[PDB]
């Protein structure tokens, strides 16, 4: 069962999930010009949607897109909430698209289906993980806004080719690499190592989304007197760790037990960083 | 006035324009994973069809998309065209998603609208560019096929934000560079320029996408006994050609009278390259 939303004059309006809601003519699926948030539904409850909220906020600044603003989107959440199983585990997108283009209104939607079986198996048993390259200079985005580094955009035809050529050679996800071999990220989430005590992430700084996951992670550990580090990491560093995670919103914390190939185990730290992120 | 088909049950369905045709489960929208093609329809015509369709399948290739095949977008382009003014100038864009997901069929349509004045007028009066680097070396691409080098995608954010920073600075287009400074392409068009009685294009290896109005220029030029090149230019070569033109399907051959903001002339080279386009 999936639910949708959409912002239809200043209210959330429920529509079948099967029925269309994008014109041909909407920029978001002709140039996938438009952002996007990945809200976790757990129990019936969106227990970080203010995290997506800011970052939606974000996203849309770096694509000047005019945003509805966040009682729009608690709207549009509660409306595709209405209904939900509390006993069913559910991935709520928020989409901004620019719409017919910047002049008529930029299109807004929700939409909620159930996080699928696999992505909750990669939850229990870990998942493998290829290193692939982006080409681009760690230090590079910074200084090409153009690019659109940090934004959560509706153009990741990359993103999931990434994914389609890592399934190609037997792993289940992606790390990201600079032209010199620093991680960057997942296509939908974020690299956690841990290695001397340290919970260790990628630099912001590099073009990378801010992880809302990482963070949360960060600030428990801080709380708990479990060290944390930004570390300009590379492979060799997935290799050498403790424990390798990748975090996101809706698949949560997946421990990463192979790296192009090379089985690793975890250090027995994976229950921590789950109780943390409870 | 607009006109849309979708393929349904193998047949082209006309939708009024302004009807939702894409659900907010489509995989083009929600993660721009699609592929497309912008046909020029002139005179009622599609002079070129055959040449976009041929691409359109070899970017379907680069994206693992299965295609509906010749016969199905000519239905289509067929159903937008039934009732179009021969004297309105049109573009026809052809949509090809991963719909709901590889398994479940794949989303295909046309759509046709009027080529607005303001590309007219470009056609007709010329452009300024701004040179962006896209922070890619020139050969990276040819070895990182998961980057969807030479495939005419959906996901396109970056390429309308260069176009609005150009705008910001008062340019009209972009020539995006790799991180060596060589020339790629347009964000959606073709670079061409005019030196030494030859006319220059970057070479296709650096993962740009090969251009059907300049393979046709070229084409046209050779039977004509105007020399041609591809090159592996730089903006020095931009500045110090007799002329230099962006090419597409759509809005044509358009002069490029300003590069970074250093006006520059054509040489008075540009009525031939129109004369063989026509
Ligand atoms: C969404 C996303 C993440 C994960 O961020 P969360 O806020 O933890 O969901 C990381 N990287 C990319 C590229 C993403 O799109
Ligand atoms: C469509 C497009 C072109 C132009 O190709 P034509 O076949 O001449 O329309 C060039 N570069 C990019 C990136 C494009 O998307
Ligand atoms: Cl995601
Ligand atoms: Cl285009």
């Amino acid at each position: 069962q999936r639910s949708v939303a959409v912002w239809r004059d200043g209210a959330a309006v429920t529509v079948p999930a099967h029925q269309p809601v994008v014109t041909a003519f909407d920029l978001g699926l002709g140039r996938g010009d438009g952002i996007f948030e990945s809200v976790a539904v757990v129990a019936g409850r969106t227990p970080h949607l203010a995290a997506h909220l800011t970052r939606l906020t974000r996203s849309a600044a770096l694509l000047g897109l005019p945003a509805p603003g966040d009682q729009a989107w608690m709207e549009m959440v509660a409306a595709v909430l209405a209904d939900w199983p509390a006993a069913l585990e559910g991935v709520c997108r928020l989409f901004l698209t620019r719409g017919l283009g910047d002049g008529t209104p930029p299109t807004a939607l929700a939409l909620l289906a159930p996080v699928p079986a696999d992505t909750l198996r990669q939850r229990a048993e870990g998942i493998s993980v290829a290193t692939l390259g982006l080409g681009v200079p760690a230090d590079f985005r910074a200084g090409a806004p153009w690019l659109l580094g940090g934004a959560k955009t509706l153009s990741y035809a990359v993103n999931m080719a990434a994914q389609r050529h890592a399934h190609d050679l037997g792993a289940d996800d992606v790390v990201f690499t600079s032209l010199e071999g620093r991680l960057l990220e997942g296509p939908t989430s974020t690299v956690v190592w841990a290695a001397g005590g340290t919970l260790h992430t990628p630099p912001v700084e590099t073009g990378i989304l801010p992880g809302t996951t990482q963070a949360r992670l960060f600030t428990a550990a801080a709380a708990d007197g479990w060290p944390t580090s930004v570390t300009p990491g590379t492979v060799d560093d997935l290799h050498a760790a403790d424990a390798v995670w990748l975090l996101s919103g809706v698949r949560g914390a997946a421990v990463v037990h192979t790296v192009d190939g090379v089985r690793r185990g975890d250090g027995d730290l994976s229950r921590r960083v789950r109780e943390l992120l409870a």
